């Protein structure tokens, strides 16, 4: 049995990953595949790649302590967005509704 605050993460990455958001949420469901995409120095930028998928299976494999494991993981994935992407790129100001999005709802936390 989730912890509280570990059932309102669940919720909100279900939120994440539903249709009222895959207009921005897209880019992030899966892990950037950096040859597909032209992409060949996104492994040397990007120390810990992480996106929804990955979030959502470690959600599954109850690998995440608390809450605030689970957020920095979600943080780090808008960051690594941020930091390898130009600052004018449609993914970035995808990036910046879907964390919108994540942070208001994370601070109702229970
Ligand atoms: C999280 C993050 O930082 N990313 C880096 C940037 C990026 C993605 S996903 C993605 N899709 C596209 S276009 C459709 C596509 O390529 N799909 C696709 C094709 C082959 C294999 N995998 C996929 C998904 N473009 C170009 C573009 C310009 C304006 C909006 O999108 C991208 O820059 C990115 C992830």
């Amino acid at each position: 049995a989730l912890s509280e605050q570990l059932k309102h993460c669940n919720g909100i990455l279900k939120e994440l990953l539903s249709k009222k958001h895959a207009a921005y949420a897209w880019p992030f469901y899966k892990p950037v595949d950096a040859s597909a995409l032209g992409l060949h120095d996104y492994h040397d930028i990007i120390k810990h790649p992480m996106d929804l998928s990955t979030v959502k299976r470690k959600m599954e494999n109850r690998d995440y302590r608390d809450a605030q494991e689970f957020a920095a993981d979600v943080r780090l994935m808008f960051s690594n967005c941020y930091k390898y992407n130009p600052p004018d790129h449609d993914v970035v100001a995808m990036a910046r509704k879907l964390q919108d999005v994540f942070e208001f709802r994370y601070a109702k936390m229970p």
